[PDB]
């Protein structure tokens, strides 16, 4: 069933036809952007990785 | 004129009587709380001194 294991597939995700496969291992995954932020009664320290 | 000169005195100092003066060198003052802050895009470092 095509449309059952369809509405599994995130909604970001855009997919194209062919996909070029040249190896027996894939990594996939997604690009998100973490605010990290650690509070004490010292200061605040803030991070961020794009 | 004693009335002109006391004025110029602070609101804090409540003065007595003696003051036993046993050298030729005083250092006069107050004890104050500074409450410290550096303020960054990283954070915020925060000092006091009591």
């Amino acid at each position: 069933m095509s449309s059952l294991l369809n509405s599994l597939l995130p909604e970001y995700f855009k997919p194209k036809t062919n996909l070029n496969i040249n190896s027996s291992r894939v990594q996939y995954g997604f690009n998100a952007r973490i605010d990290m932020q650690y509070e004490d009664d010292s200061g605040t320290r803030k991070g961020s990785r794009p």
